[PDB]
């Protein structure tokens, strides 16, 4: 049983998972088989030559942030034992220098986010077998830091490195000597105003260059940011890239471009991706002559180039946009106009291969929705944050080119995805959405929509399958609501709530009974405490019910027991959330009346005082019992009666104190019990039984007021009786008393 | 000392508070004295006689709902014995009917929320000094009532009535025989289709008039509503009104009109206010005959009169609007066009007296705002919930109202300095160079929520520069330039809550030398901008400002740097009076830090950070400190010897923090103090002052004869205050556990 650490195979090697432990030097308790070693986010103050002895098979270490809340302090020659030592991280570590005498050995080497002002030969030029260097973010805006001093041909020793980053350090200009190995070159944010012919000649093998953040654009920067002298673009003359015909990435994000020189990729005809947001090319998006040199870009990045003061009318597209035949994505965010006309996207409709528009945050009035109909692969259009009408920190993060996806996976695997939150649709107009192409994915969150929803506002759409209609001012009172949408399989209306905003709106929901295959309803943060005619939910189709943050108190206070058969008719159901539904106490028969399909039921942060075990007997598919953050005292000594289905039991924060007399005997059924977060000062011989035995594979006991006496020794053989029972964040199971113990984790006594 | 109830002396009357205390019956310990005695809120079962005796002096009980989580049991002649009893207020007790044998001297008498299906004779006739009766909420969606029974002539004998509100009951009709001493009859939401010229006839007294909801618009109804069949409008007599000459108050909101008959006004001339939200009168909007009749009308309602599926162009208001020469208020929300021309508004632009134009909630996308200049007394114009865009080109409870939002449209802080614009939650993205030109003189502005992203740069107001209250709150504001703002040299208030970048990206830097410009700031807020460091300059300064509000920021950081650079960033704030560092995550505050602090400072507050230590000793550099509020932090002890750190200090809140002893010193005394507030704390007891309020409740007292100390010590001094006494809870010994500390011996 490892400690302090949590040492665990993965792939055909051993782990050691050992961050954020607040620990105040290198554990010498770490398992034999370890070879990868992951420190970070602790304590730690010192490395000597002997942090490591014991481990000579270690092939990566992170130390990153240490330590927490002076500096890392690391003497010579370290790790220069490690003889396999592949991989090296160093970052946050307020180092003042590169350590000295580091390992020949090392392919990989971070040192991101220090204080290291001077890139020596004595630090590095020793390591031959670097592949990937990360140097950023160790001189910007500090005071102390003038300038990055980087020693003539420090990386031309380097033969084998493949990427360097020196990213958000001041340079001026690209350094010198660089390896032919390069691929790819990370310059972002290093003051470098001026590239001339000389600075990447050689380097033949360069797949990505990073220049973005030299010249910014300042405008309305959330960041320190420093123009270049009367916000002059970035230069770069005009044979600057001949030499790089592999080149397959190139950012050049705020470098404050009012013009693209065409000759730039004269020899760049594998260009896959190029990065221009946050520039100044209105006009360039328009004429755009360099657009006929990118016949492979697949990604187009012209976002946040908008014109202080300005709110034009219309878009003007430069023709040339016809010559990106392998385009798949062109990205336009914040260009900002009023008006999208079907001709002013005619270059963009012969694109092959183009299956994402993205025009978010434009502030668009109008858009002729038919013109969408006329690309034959679009499968995002994102419109987000446009003002359609009714129709009558992280370094290894990309800090440009917001990443994440455009649309959920979940609601764009269904088809073609069209998302309209954020904008000026306050109801569905009777034209809202013809034109358009068959949508299957629908996103129309936070419009202030107030439809009537009646059984008609969809038919334009009738193939939607996930429909996002969350914080919006919905009434679907009317049995036909959505009806139109006899496909759908997922409905969100999470936070929707009266146009008035007021205490007393009541609901009907009559409507869900209508679809014969939708699978999915979120119903979260509704504020349900009373149905009108009908008081049962019903489907044969649903499986998973969201209703959270709703008010089944008063439901299930009913002085009528109106709604004691509220979810019975969800005659599939599997999944059901009945957090944040301020339940003290749920009536029996309204527990016996939840759908007996049930294999996953949530009951979190409620304030349940007591539970009735007996009735899990009524749920033989029961697998998962989530019950965390309530007020629960008592377990049942007899689980095993009740249940033989049950595998995941959450009880964390709760008030258990005891644990029954063959609690875990038989049980049984459970492989993970949660019990992390009550009020346990010991667990019994009793309440471990054994002749058994359990199939109980996790046990969670975190941040209970353990009493570390003589009392707690039966528990603690039995932990090295069992080391299969995994026991987590052995560190937080800590002695509350006595005194002396106080503190300390139950697994360092005698 | 009162108990449990909280019995005070106002002016003639003394008071008894005795509501919310968990109280299972009337308590016969209440001082004879009291003559007004409030019980809501409690769980009482019974009122018998004995209930009230020996109380003659009662002139007022309250016993509203009661019980709480069939209810309130009460004998016949319960109350008759007090005979000065005037008001009696029986609401959400689930009365099955009226109590029988009520005292002839009650002057007001409400039984709102219960279940009674029957008024009768016997029941309420003989109470002929009646004044204000409410029968409201009785018979509302019961299946077991479908149905008020109203005994015919049982008010007729209420000849000094007033006030009758029987809204929320199922009357089909208007009871007949009605005392002509009416001045407000209540009648919302009642199923009266029908309004007979009978029903109102020789009500010459009438002042109020309430119909709403009956013929409901149930059109996105947020309650369960029935409309008549198939929505037809109310049906109202030609001559319903005819001998109304007295009405001041009409309310016909979601009656489903589609016409108003003129005539219903001819005897009218005094109508005051006229709701007519929730209706379809697009039609008479345009038209209008009614209108004409109308010449004192002061406030006019027709607000959410829009059609389904309609976004047209324009509005049309009739000419006819002119004559309404006394109208001060116009709400129009929720008609819902596109576009407000100068000619629209033609016809009010010469109503002399009309002082608030309320169009919130039409998404209108443009408006020609020159049209506001033609206006001799416009104060008030409310534009929230508009499609207003970047200008670039030159040219539940019943005792509340249920259609007609009644708090100021704009906060009166910022009305009160003079001509107010709303224009929050509009499409005000940035502040266009034409957003403000051909506006009036404004005063008092709000752009909150507009996802206003505009970098402020001096000029972006110039247009309107006497701007004195400006809400900014809720956009992504950029205030780096120095010159934010200065261009209102005249700004008083200013509210940049909840602002932040127009990415929402941890890591925004701040800088907040634009501040030291004014030289009338007075209130600056600054809450929730999660300010972490501040470039260049790491002092905020002003001559002028009497408040800052500083509260969701990172002072932890600010506080915590290597160099100090902040250790003096409110020091420059030379005016100080006010100052909120609430939901600053801090743990602890540098001893120079501290005293760096406005020594102006009368009111600070630190109130929800996590305070583990409080230098006490440093109030000695705060000559003028009242109000200290450390409520909701980490802290341990009390000074011993507080006296000799402030003569100032008058209000000390201390609830929700680990203190487990209180100084034998503590009330040193401290003269000064008047308000100790320790609740919530971890106090087990208290041992051997101008203090007028001291708060206990929450704390796990041990009930051992070791506070028998405190207890005595109460005795000692009635004028000490201490409120929710019920609350003040022993946690232990085992057999003391949740008791009141006062039921002891
Ligand atoms: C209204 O309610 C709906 C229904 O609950 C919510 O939508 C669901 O949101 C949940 C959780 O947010 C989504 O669940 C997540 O799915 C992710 C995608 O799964 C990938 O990998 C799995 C492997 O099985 C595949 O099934 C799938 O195809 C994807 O490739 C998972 O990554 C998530 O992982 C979870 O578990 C791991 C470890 O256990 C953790 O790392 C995560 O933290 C996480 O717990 C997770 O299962 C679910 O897919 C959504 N369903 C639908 C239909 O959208 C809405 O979000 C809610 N609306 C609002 C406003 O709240
Ligand atoms: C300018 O544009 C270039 C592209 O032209 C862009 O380069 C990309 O940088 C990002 C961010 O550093 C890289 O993304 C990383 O890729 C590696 C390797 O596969 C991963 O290790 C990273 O994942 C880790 O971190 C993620 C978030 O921190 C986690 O999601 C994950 O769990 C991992 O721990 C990460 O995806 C990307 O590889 C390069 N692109 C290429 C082709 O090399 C650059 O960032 C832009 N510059 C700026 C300043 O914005
Ligand atoms: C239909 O429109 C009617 C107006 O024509 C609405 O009438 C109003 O109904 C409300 C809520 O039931 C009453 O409000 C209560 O009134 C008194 C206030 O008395 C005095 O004290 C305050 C203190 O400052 C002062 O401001 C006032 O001017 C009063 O002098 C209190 O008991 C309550 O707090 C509450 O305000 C209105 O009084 C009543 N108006 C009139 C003139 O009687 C009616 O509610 C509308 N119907 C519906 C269903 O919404
Ligand atoms: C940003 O900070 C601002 C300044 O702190 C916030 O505005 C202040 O908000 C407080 C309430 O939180 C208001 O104080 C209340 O004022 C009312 C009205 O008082 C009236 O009667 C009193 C009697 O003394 C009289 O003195 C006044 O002049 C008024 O006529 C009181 O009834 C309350 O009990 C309480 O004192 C401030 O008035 C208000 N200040 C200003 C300048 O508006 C603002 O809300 C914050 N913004 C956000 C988004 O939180
Ligand atoms: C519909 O659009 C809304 C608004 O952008 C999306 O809401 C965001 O969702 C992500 C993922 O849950 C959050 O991290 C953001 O905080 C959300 N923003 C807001 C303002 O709510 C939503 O995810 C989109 N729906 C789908 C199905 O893609
Ligand atoms: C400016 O407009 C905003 C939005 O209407 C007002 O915000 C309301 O503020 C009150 C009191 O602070 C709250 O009870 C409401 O919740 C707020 N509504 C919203 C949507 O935020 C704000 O008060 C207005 N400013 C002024 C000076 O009147
Ligand atoms: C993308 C974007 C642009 C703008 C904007 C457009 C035009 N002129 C602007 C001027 C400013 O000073 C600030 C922002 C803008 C405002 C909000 C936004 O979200
Ligand atoms: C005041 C208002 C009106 C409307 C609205 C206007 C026109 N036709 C509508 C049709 C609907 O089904 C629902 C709402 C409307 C929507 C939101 C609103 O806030
Ligand atoms: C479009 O994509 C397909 C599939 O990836 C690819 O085979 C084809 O070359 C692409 N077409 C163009 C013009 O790039
Ligand atoms: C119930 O849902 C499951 C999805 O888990 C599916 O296998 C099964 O066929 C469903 N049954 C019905 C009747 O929808
Ligand atoms: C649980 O519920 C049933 C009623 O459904 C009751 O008979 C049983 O004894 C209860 N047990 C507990 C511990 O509440
Ligand atoms: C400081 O505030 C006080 C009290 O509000 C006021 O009398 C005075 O004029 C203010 N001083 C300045 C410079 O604004």
């Amino acid at each position: 049983r490892s400690y302090p650490c949590d040492e665990k195979k993965q792939n055909d090697s051993v782990i050691a998972e050992c961050s954020n432990r607040r620990l105040q030097e290198v554990p010498q308790t770490v398992g034999k088989y370890v070879t990868e070693l992951d420190l970070s986010d602790n304590f730690i103050t010192h490395i000597t030559n002997e942090s490591f002895q014991g481990l000579q098979n270690l092939t990566k270490i992170n130390l990153n942030h240490n330590p927490n809340v002076n500096g890392l302090n690391i003497t010579d020659g370290a790790f220069l034992n490690l003889k396999n030592l592949r991989e090296l991280l160093l970052e946050d570590n307020q180092l003042p220098q590169i350590p000295s005498g580091l390992p020949e050995s090392l392919t990989e080497l971070s040192l991101i986010q220090n204080n290291i002002y001077n890139i020596t030969k004595e630090g590095i030029s020793r390591l031959i077998n670097l592949k990937n260097l990360y140097l950023a973010w160790n001189c910007y805006f500090n005071k102390v830091c003038e300038k990055t001093n980087i020693e003539d041909g420090v990386f031309e020793t380097l033969t084998n490195l493949e990427l360097l980053s020196l990213s958000f350090n001041s340079l001026s200009h690209v350094p010198p000597k660089l390896p032919s190995s390069l691929r790819k070159l990370f310059l972002s944010n290093t003051q470098i105003k001026y590239i001339s012919e000389e600075d990447f000649k050689g380097l033949i093998n360069l797949t990505l260059l990073d220049l973005s953040g030299n010249c910014p654009r300042c405008f309305n920067a959330p960041f320190p940011c420093v123009p270049c002298d009367g916000g002059a673009s970035i230069n770069i003359d005009r044979f600057a890239f001949q030499n790089l015909t592999q080149l397959r990435y190139l950012n050049l994000s705020s470098t404050s471009l009012r013009k693209i020189n065409a000759a730039w990729f004269k020899n760049m005809p594998h260009l896959k991706v190029l990065d221009l947001e946050f520039n100044y090319l209105v006009g360039e998006i328009a004429s755009g002559a360099f657009l006929t040199m990118l016949p492979r870009l697949e990604i187009l990045d012209l976002s946040f180039n908008y014109i202080k003061g300005s709110y034009p009318q219309h878009i003007n597209i430069s023709r040339n946009f016809s010559k990106l035949l392998s385009l798949r994505a062109l990205h336009l965010r914040g260009y900002v106009f009023q008006e999208l006309r079907e001709d002013d996207f005619q270059p963009l409709m012969q694109l092959p291969n183009l299956s994402t528009i993205n025009l978010g945050i434009n502030f668009i009035k109008q858009i002729d929705f038919k013109l969408f109909q006329n690309f034959s692969n679009l499968e995002i259009i994102y419109l987000s944050e446009n003002r359609i009408s009714p129709l009558v920190f992280d370094p290894h993060s990309n800090f440009y080119h917001f990443t994440r996806p455009l649309i959920k996976p979940q609601c764009a695997a269904y088809g073609k995805a069209l998302d309209l939150s954020l904008n000026s649709i306050f109801f569905i107009g009777p034209n809202q959405f013809e034109n358009l192409p068959d949508i299957a994915c629908l996103n129309l969150s936070a419009n202030s929509n107030a439809q009537v929803l009646s059984g008609t506002e969809f038919s334009a759409i009738p193939h939607v399958k996930y429909l996002d209609l969350t914080n919006n001012r919905l009434d679907f009172d009317n049995a036909s609501a959505l009806t139109e949408l006899s496909d759908l399989e997922v409905l969100d209306l999470s936070y929707n709530s009266h146009y008035f905003r007021i205490a007393g709106v009541t609901h009907h929901l009559e409507f869900i009974q209508n679809f014969t295959n939708l699978k999915v309803l979120n119903l979260s943060h509704n504020n349900i405490y009373t149905l009108t005619d009908k008081y049962n939910l019903e489907s044969k189709s649903l499986v998973e019910l969201v209703f959270s943050g709703n008010r089944l108190d008063i439901l299930w206070n009913d002085d009528d027991n109106r709604y004691i058969s509220i979810f019975k008719g969800l005659k599939n159901l599997t999944r059901l959330d009945l957090s944040l539904n301020r339940l003290k106490h749920i009536p029996n028969e309204a527990f016996l009346n939840l759908p007996a399909s049930l294999t996953e039921l949530h009951i979190n942060d409620n304030m349940l005082k007591f539970f009735n075990w007996t009735l899990l007997q009524q749920f033989p598919r029961l697998e998962l019992l989530d019950l965390r953050g309530n007020k629960l005292l008592f377990l049942t000594d007899s689980l095993s009666d009740f249940t033989s289905s049950l595998r995941t039991l959450l009880l964390s924060h709760n008030r258990i104190s005891h644990l029954p007399s063959g609690f875990l005997s038989e049980v049984s059924s459970l492989k993970h019990l949660d019990l992390s977060s009550n009020l346990l000062k010991t667990i019994n011989k009793s309440a471990l039984e054994t002749k058994t035995t359990t199939k109980l594979s996790m046990l969670e006991l975190h941040g209970n007021p353990f009493e570390c006496t003589c009392d707690i020794g039966d528990f603690r053989r039995w932990m090295d009786e069992h080391l299969n029972v995994k026991i987590p964040r052995l560190v937080d199971v800590i002695c509350a008393s006595p005194g002396d113990q106080r503190g300390k984790s139950i697994v360092s006594l005698e």
